[PDB]
RNA sequence: AGACAGCAUAUAUGCUGUCUUU
RNA sequence: AGACAGCAUAUAUGCUGUCUUU
């Protein structure tokens, strides 16, 4: 029941407190102000913060201006104040930018890097009959508030998966069609979507001699270099632009792969080295550490040795009922609940649509029988499945399946459910990777049309039982049956709210948008979604589709003063807050805003494999939550969860959060995202390709 | 047939530096 | 550990000069 998190106590209380500080001469646009920054400490060489609109040089300077060009060419300048000494900190942000500043001047994360390839580098590449792989060691800082007002150093560990396989050569020697794949430039941080491609042989004199003056970096700065001076090279060399328009040559861009799209043998080979027991993580992020401290007390640096501790355990109301009235009184397994639990049932009659994929034809048993063992059970739950008819598809590669799953797909009209089972494909070009189960898991939510897809693996690896159960749970849920109700959640929440927002761009302009928004009462149960898109609005869409939710909400009538708290799954930002209070008050209900961060946060290191509810409570109202159990093959990652208004405490808010987990209808399969705004992400995203206007409401979890 | 040096190639070797891994 | 750059070096064989050997 201890349990630490990779977060240090640190503070900069330095001898020298002797800064000297800049100030712009035309107030700079903010999303130019981190590219300023950084351009700062690279010319002035010094440590380097931003306060305000001023820049706070460590170290003494006697250079009355600064001219810094940015990539556009764009000169900012920044006249000099003068020397101001140091008194403290006003924010993580601040405290982040020197730190980081000090470790590239000190040279530490790369004596790191360095040392730990001398010692690991042959257990560090791993092969697998045609490509080769590497796994590179990532070191992260962040820097937080904890709750007491203590600046907190964020330091993980990773490794990222890449290949020796350099854009240029893929895209000469080898391919077609590339793009849409992420990438990674050496000696640069950044990694991001590829988002255009174009030959060299193109640009003139000018474009190079351009993009080598400006490039701030060693290894794009040599690279355009080379294309300047290598009279032909501009031919044979084809130019990446990626997500932040950054415009890069192909030699010096690597893909990043993710475990996912590897293969069999590849992914269990690197899988021990990229997951690895907490214990030895937390030992080499103490290893990391020290050489830090190391490096920077000499400078003023502070870091507390040791690790910061979970605040507890957070219950919430994890008690769950089915149409009897069964309990957590049972709910001592489990599986012995899904059993014997009778689900509330709307639907009586299913109709579902077969799809087997597989190699061969007449080895469809393991599938007869489970299918079969379920229409039973299902059935001493007063549901029938009517089967509207199978579809037998056999294909060789993923490739030859996706092709024959289109037409399939594409005529399934007027479903309750489709169950596919698809057979596993082993390997595919390395490039074209798309994962049949995805593949299949798009055509249908497209469609709006619950779906249950078994893999083939599972059937020859899992027990029946095991596996009938997962499913009945899900498909039950999936298709309105609701198999247990929530006896409560704390507070006395009216409402609950996801809300997810999409946005495709343009020249930088919000063009397309899609909005997905989920409606749950006080006990949880869904009481209607809405897939909404918009088209282009300029500064008004965020008014727009918030307004939207509110007057819906209404529509539903849920009577004035009724209390509603709403879930996000991203930053939300000043606008939308002020959004958010503005129909708060019109329409009169006591509104709680939650943003969740669900990626990158400190992890928790324990003994105790239940986690579930853990948590520590950072500065502002935010509190790194534990929502799912520790399995040994995953990396556990909590979110973060931060209460951005509201009259009750977060600590509520997240017991809802944690209650909210158990709507997702998915006991044996841990899910980070409360029901809310679970899966909200893909939903909107997904649709926004979806050439043409959407409207749609339901009242029924297909998504599951 | 021999010792010097200066040149030619090949092979093999020792150190430094850079990047692979800022 | 490997690849590129910059230095150092061993051994084999000839090469041109050069002593000697007048």
């Amino acid at each position: 029941k201890e349990a630490l998190l990779n977060l240090y106590r640190i503070e900069y209380r330095p001898k020298d407190t002797t800064f000297t500080v800049f100030k712009p001469t035309h107030e700079i646009q903010k999303e130019k102000l981190n590219k300023v920054r950084w351009r700062v400490f690279l010319q002035t060489g010094l440590p380097t913060f931003r306060r305000e609109d001023e820049f706070w040089c460590a170290g003494k300077v006697e250079k009355d201006t600064l001219y810094l060009t940015l990539s556009n060419g764009e000169i900012v300048e920044l006249k000099r104040v003068g020397e101001e000494e140091f008194r403290g900190f006003q924010n993580e942000r601040e405290c982040q930018e020197l730190f980081r500043d000090f470790l590239t001047k000190t040279k530490v994360k790369d004596k790191f890097i360095s040392d730990f390839y001398k010692k690991f580098r042959d257990k560090i590449t791993v092969q697998g009959k045609n490509r080769k792989i590497a796994l590179i060691p990532e070191v992260n800082e962040k820097v937080l508030k904890s709750e007491e007002g203590y600046f907190l150093l964020h330091l993980d560990l990773k490794f990222r998966i890449q290949p020796f396989e350099t854009l240029q050569t893929l895209l000469e020697r080898n391919d077609f069609n590339p793009k849409r794949i992420r990438v990674k430039p050496i000696g640069i941080d950044f990694v991001g979507r590829v988002q255009d491609v174009f030959k060299a042989k193109e640009k003139g004199e000018e474009f190079f001699r351009l993009c080598m003056e400006r490039s701030t970096h060693k290894s794009s700065k040599k690279a355009w270099e080379e294309l300047l001076k290598n009279r032909e090279l501009r031919e044979k060399a084809f130019l990446v632009v990626l997500e932040k328009g950054y415009t890069y040559p192909a030699t010096i861009l690597k893909p990043v792969l993710t475990y996912e799209n590897l293969e069999d043998e590849e992914r269990n080979e690197v899988a021990d080295i990229v997951r690895m027991e907490p214990g030895k993580r937390l030992n080499l992020i103490r290893y990391i550490l020290r050489r830090y401290v190391k490096a920077l007390r000499d400078y003023g640096w502070y870091i507390s040795p040791e690790e910061e501790r979970a605040k507890g355990k957070l219950n919430f109301k994890d008690t769950v009922l089915d149409a009897k009235g069964k309990n957590t009184k049972v709910i001592t397994n489990l599986r012995k609940f899904l059993e014997l639990c009778r689900p509330f049932v709307k639907k009586d009659v299913l109709s579902v649509e077969i799809i087997s994929v597989s190699v061969y034809k007449k080895l469809e048993w393991r599938k007869e029988e489970f299918l079969k063992e379920l229409i039973n059970f299902l059935k001493n739950k007063g549901i029938k499945l009517k089967i509207k008819g199978k579809s037998l598809i056999l294909a060789q590669t993923r490739e030859e399946a996706k092709e024959k799953l289109i037409p399939v797909i594409n005529k399934i009209k007027d479903v309750d459910l489709v169950i596919v089972f698809l057979e596993e494909y082993p390997k595919v070009d390395p490039y074209k990777s798309f994962l049949l189960y995805d593949f299949v898991k798009r055509e249908l939510l497209k469609k709006m049309i619950p779906s249950q897809v078994i893999l083939n693996r599972t059937l020859k690896n899992e027990n029946l039982k095991f596996v009938l159960l997962n499913v009945a749970e899900q498909v039950l849920a999936k298709t309105g049956n609701i198999p247990y109700k929530l006896k409560e959640i704390e507070g006395k929440v009216d409402a609950f709210v996801g809300i997810d927002i999409s946005r495709i761009t343009r020249d930088g302009k919000t063009v397309n948008a899609v909005a997905f928004t989920k409606i749950f009462n006080s006990k949880g149960e869904l009481v209607r979604y809405y897939l909404t898109s918009y088209p282009a609005f300029g500064e008004k869409l965020t008014e727009k589709a918030i307004g939207d939710v509110f007057s819906l909400l209404e529509k539903l009538g849920f009577k004035k003063g009724s209390k509603i708290v709403v879930h996000r799954d991203g930053r939300l930002y000043r606008d939308e807050v002020a959004a958010f209070k503005k129909y708060g008050e019109l329409y009169g209900y006591s509104l709680e805003l939650l943003e969740i961060i669900k990626r990158n946060n400190p992890r928790f290191f324990s003994n105790e494999k239940f986690i579930k509810g853990y948590f520590y409570k950072l500065s502002e109202d935010s509190v790194i939550l534990a929502t799912y159990n520790q399995v040994y093959e995953g990396t556990h990652q909590p979110i973060k969860v931060r209460k951005v208004y509201g009259e009750l405490p977060v600590e509520v808010l997240c017991s809802q959060i944690l209650s909210l987990t158990l709507m997702n209808y998915s006991s044996f399969q841990p899910i980070k995202l409360p029901a809310t705004v679970h899966y909200s992400d893909k939903i909107t995203k997904l649709m926004l390709r979806g050439i043409e206007p959407i409207k749609k409401e339901g009242d029924i979890m297909y998504w599951l």
